[PDB]
């Protein structure tokens, strides 16, 4: 990841103005939306944390868990460190990201810090539900300026991207005033 | 530099202890003493500064600051970035790193973050002099509990490195309450 770390607005866009900040959401949104249609109930949600975080999580499959052959780490991690432009770019400019992976009746979890895993996935407990749920915190070393999510630009493209997703329900939160949305289209 | 970011501990040693800490100067005092050693004057500085940073200076070659064929960025940036560990493992696990270079008449300056390069090794004026000077700022991300350099741990080992390299002179200058030694055998 440090092709990313060296030049960031080559990958995720304008680091100064808001957009490439936006951009981080986006990207997560977009893999969560490819979880949620490999399903049946299909729902992401899309929560604006008081503490300038945004977390995705979707009733998908759950991103794999097991360990690459070739890399000695879990799958999880690999697509997390490994260079849409990919979550890994999301992970590398984050300063934090909580990855919680429910799958196979286990519940997995890992934290990242600047892209840097602080630990292997680990299973931590049991579920009877599946999915992925990652949570970031852009890092304030890369994103300056404009560095809080703008509830009006999530809701506007979730809402486009509704109409795109047909059976996903998409609902939008922001614990800093208590707004939500729900975007589903059943269309198709 | 992700894998020694990942496994600090494996690569300098102990985080916590006080160890790894150390060895980080370690590793720049090595390098600094081969490049003393090819060079005339044969003078390395050891510095603790006052914001918990070391520096170390010869008066060497200065290390190439030209293109590097195949990675396609200076020679030096290859070596702080591509992984005696390396000092590519103080870069990674350092929060800041200047590094000045002066060769072929000019002075090169460029700074690293954890690891990571701000900007291309860059020409900054002209000099007489050479050598290689580096500075770096642990990562208290990194290393914990212990994370002052302890004056004596330093002298210790500059003491044993001096019969090794003699003919080097090793200075080591604390800043923060004046206490230096000079090492030469
Ligand atoms: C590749 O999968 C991902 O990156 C991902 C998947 C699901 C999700 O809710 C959020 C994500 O970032
Ligand atoms: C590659 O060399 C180095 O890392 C280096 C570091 C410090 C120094 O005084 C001289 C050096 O050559
Ligand atoms: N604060 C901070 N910034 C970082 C950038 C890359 C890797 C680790 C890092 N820790």
């Amino acid at each position: 990841l440090d092709a990313v770390r060296k030049r960031p607005g080559m990958y995720i866009g304008d680091t100064d103005d808001g957009t490439g900040l936006h951009h981080m959401v986006f990207e997560v949104v977009d893999n969560a939306i490819d979880e949620a249609l490999a399903g049946h109930c299909k729902e992401i949600i899309v929560t604006i944390h008081a503490d300038n975080s945004v977390s995705v999580q979707d009733d998908g499959r759950g991103i794999p868990t097991g360990i690459h052959p070739e890399e000695g780490v879990s799958a999880a991690e690999v697509i997390m460190t490994v260079l849409g432009v990919g979550v890994s770019v999301v992970n590398a400019l984050s300063q934090k990201l909580e990855l919680v992976i429910q799958r196979e009746g286990k519940i997995h979890r890992q934290i990242y810090e600047h892209g840097v895993p602080q630990a292997p996935l680990a299973v931590t407990g049991e579920t009877e539900k599946t999915g992925t749920m990652v949570r970031f915190w852009p890092s304030l070393e890369t994103f300056t300026n404009v560095t809080e999510f703008e509830y009006e630009i999530l809701a506007k493209r979730l809402r486009e991207l509704s109409f795109l997703n047909s059976g996903v329900s998409i609902r939008l939160r922001d614990k800093r005033d208590g707004k939500e949305d729900h975007f589903h289209y059943e269309g198709g």
